[PDB]
């Protein structure tokens, strides 16, 4: 018997089920916590497809008192309202997995609960050593004034510079630098760590933080990783055009669930996709007149072209023969995603972790990015640059040849190898 409680978001929710249908295969009972109401449309639309595909699994509604931001306010404030309903539970609970961003006020619950607590981080677990490398940065504070380098023993980055550290945890009146000396020091009272990775991506960096030499004290952590997308997730235009296309020749663009980006740069964008010369599809998010005449014209005449505005199964793009290259916000949950169906990566990373992240992938030597580009808002990439980072990317032939051994190693880390299974099932044995 499992309990699972994501937090807010898509980001969060799609690599949490898919951890369920994995502890679910591994016949467990499951029981999901569910904040209620919750925050997005595609989180309840993917819930109750969820349920459908699984009801055995039970729900259990967690009502909040009187928006991603906002819900994440109200749980950590009402997270005493659990524990008795997870006291009262049948059947007995035997371990507890939820967010790292809700390391804080689940831990007393859980603490209470007297079973194995985890916690599952979404992100690449790079991006786990530097924050729990973080408290150790901030005590040796020749920071963020001297600071040029984060260099972790032994991780998978070569060495991160200043220019990758998410831009609020350098100033010292933020959230996320609260957030980070809080959490933090609080992993060493849990009984472990899943993230969604494996060893094909992140060996040095798995091999660090069970070795010891991130930051001592730590639990052991699991690369139950890949999370395969799973077919519950699955909600056909799209589909058919893609289907007559040469093979490996779309470009998938996509940032991820929220793009906030401005209506200056999205004209580059769309301006660089057409001046590159490869057949794109682009997915974005408004929350209209942007788009240019000259290139809606040479998105229709060329026939090379699509543009949409609504969820997309990104995994059917990322798995169709046509797409070939991926621009991605580099969120772990996409990358993960690419590295299953061996889509070489761009990377355009925007907020947080996603130049640690692109940097994960750029050293596998799949992915390439480009640090000139800087965090969102900081400048205005022009459209030639776009167009040359695409072809850069797509006329790079040695990208698929370590994307093909990428995907080689996901497959081989779900199966009778599969780190994914030794981790799953040394937990079983654990919560006997
Ligand atoms: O049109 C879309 C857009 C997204 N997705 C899916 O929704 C998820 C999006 O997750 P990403 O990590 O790609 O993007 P987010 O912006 O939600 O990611 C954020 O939250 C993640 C979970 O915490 C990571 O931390 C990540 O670094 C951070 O940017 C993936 O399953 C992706 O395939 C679709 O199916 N269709």
């Amino acid at each position: 018997h499992v309990a699972l409680l994501p937090s807010a978001g898509m980001g969060h929710l799609t690599p949490f089920l898919r951890l369920a249908s994995l502890l679910l295969h591994q016949h467990c009972h499951v029981t999901l916590i569910t904040p209620q109401p919750t925050v997005s449309k595609a989180e309840e639309d993917l819930l109750s497809r969820f349920l459908s595909a699984f009801p055995q699994v039970n729900q259990l509604h967690f009502h909040l008192p009187p928006p991603f931001f906002l819900q994440f306010a109200s749980i950590r404030s009402s997270s005493h309202l659990l524990t008795p309903l997870l006291s009262s539970l049948t059947p007995p609970l035997s371990s507890f997995i939820y967010d790292m961003t809700l390391i804080s006020p689940l831990l007393p619950i859980a603490e209470s609960l007297g079973v194995p607590h985890y916690i599952l981080f979404t992100s690449s677990a790079t991006m786990f050593s530097f924050f729990s490398y973080f408290p150790t940065l901030a005590k040796s504070e020749s920071f963020p004034g001297k600071l040029d380098f984060v260099e972790i023993p032994g991780v998978s980055v070569s060495s991160i510079p200043r220019s990758s550290i998410p831009p609020p945890l350098l100033v010292p009146n933020s959230l996320f630098g609260k957030l980070f000396m809080e959490d933090s020091p609080k992993l060493k009272k849990l009984h472990g760590v899943l993230v969604n990775t494996f060893e094909g991506i992140e060996k040095l960096s798995l091999e660090a933080l069970n070795g010891g030499k991130v930051v001592k004290g730590l639990p052991p952590v699991y690369g139950v990783g890949p999370f395969v997308p799973c077919e519950f997730e699955k909600v056909e235009t799209i589909s058919e055009w893609l289907d007559e296309q040469p093979s490996g020749s779309v470009v998938y663009v996509s940032f991820g669930s929220r793009t906030a980006m401005g209506r200056e740069q999205l004209r580059e964008v769309g301006d660089g996709l057409v001046k590159s010369g490869w057949r794109f599809l682009w997915v974005v998010k408004d929350k209209d007149g942007v788009l240019g005449f000259e290139l809606v014209e040479r998105m229709v005449k060329e026939k090379k072209g699509l543009v949409v505005k609504e969820w997309v199964d990104q995994s059917e793009i990322l798995g169709h023969k046509a797409v070939g290259g991926f621009v991605s916000h580099c969120g772990w949950n996409s990358v993960v995603e690419a590295a299953w169906f061996g889509v070489k990566i761009l990377g355009w990373p925007l907020h947080g972790d996603q130049k640690i992240n692109a940097e994960v992938v750029a050293k596998g030597g799949w992915g390439v990015w480009k640090e000139g580009w800087d965090w969102e808002g900081e400048r205005l990439v022009k459209g030639e640059e776009i167009g040359e980072a695409i072809r850069e990317v797509m006329n790079d032939e040695s990208l698929v040849m370590k994307a093909t051994q990428v995907k080689k190693d996901a497959r081989k880390a779900i199966s009778v190898g599969g780190g994914c299974e030794v981790a799953l099932q040394k937990l079983m044995e654990v919560w006997k």
